[PDB]
């Protein structure tokens, strides 16, 4: 089979709870995040992990689900770690840059990190996601560029300076299992080593330097577990 069979059945099941402001919380045992810097927006999140996202006007949104960890271990010590996830593309406009698949950050050292399945703009995110471009790598049974950043922005700690990680598809997947540590070991061989892992969640951002990013998102399916 092509495809994973959560791809033919997904859709948004149990108690949910909508968020239109900065939000940090729990629905059932999953871990939801809103965050933006400015726009009138929303997400709507899942005790099934699913969830959607609503931004409109925004410079830069993010709605995510998933784990929430306490910064005291790193991913080897946590365990293996994957994400199923369905992204159902939906209206959207001045989109200038976006990410969709896996996001979290580590501290000691501080990082935020993604694994970049999907995007909401127009067109895939360029070599402008990082000063460092390592190149491109078979992870988890796909091709992916590999790009090291260094970035002055909001982050978990306040807003400072931060490297970033970055695996970025080459060819768009909606519907699928990302292998999340498969990354974080590619990673490793190039010298971006993972710190305490704050979180590991399914993402949809999208934003722009200049306007104002609108528009919507559906994720119908969203999972992230410790095992196989
Ligand atoms: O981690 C996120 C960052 O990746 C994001 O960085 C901005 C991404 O957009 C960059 O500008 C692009 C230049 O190329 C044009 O064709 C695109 O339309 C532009 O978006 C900008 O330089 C980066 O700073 O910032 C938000 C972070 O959460
Ligand atoms: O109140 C602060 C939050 O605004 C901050 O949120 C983080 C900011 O950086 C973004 O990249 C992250 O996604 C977001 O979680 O967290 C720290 C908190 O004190």
């Amino acid at each position: 089979a092509e495809f994973q069979s959560f791809c033919s059945s997904a859709s948004h099941s149990g108690q949910s709870v909508k968020v239109t402001g900065n939000k940090v919380g729990t629905i059932g045992g999953v871990g939801y995040e809103l965050w933006a810097d400015s726009g009138n927006n929303s997400a709507t999140f899942y005790s099934d992990g699913s969830f959607s996202c609503t931004f409109q006007n925004a410079g830069d949104y993010l709605c995510r689900s998933g784990l929430s960890f306490d910064s005291t271990k790193t991913p080897s010590q946590i365990g293996r770690m994957k994400a199923d996830f369905k992204l159902v593309k939906q209206n959207s406009s001045n989109v200038g840059y976006s990410y969709v698949g896996v996001y979290g950050w580590t501290r000691s050292p501080l990082v935020a990190y993604y694994i970049v399945d999907n995007w909401l703009s127009p067109f895939p995110p360029g070599d402008w996601v990082g000063n460092k471009k390592h190149g491109s790598f078979t992870i988890d049974g796909a091709q992916y560029t590999v790009y090291e950043n260094t970035r002055t922005g909001p982050s978990i700690d306040g807003d400072t300076t931060f490297n970033q990680y970055f695996s970025i598809r080459q060819q768009a997947r909606d519907c699928g299992t990302i292998d999340i540590s498969a990354h974080f070991d590619q990673w490793e061989k190039l010298g971006m080593t993972m710190g305490k892992l704050h979180e590991a969640k399914v993402l949809g951002e999208a934003g722009n330097v200049n306007g104002g990013a609108s528009g919507t998102a559906d994720f119908p399916y969203a999972k992230v577990y410790i095992g196989d």
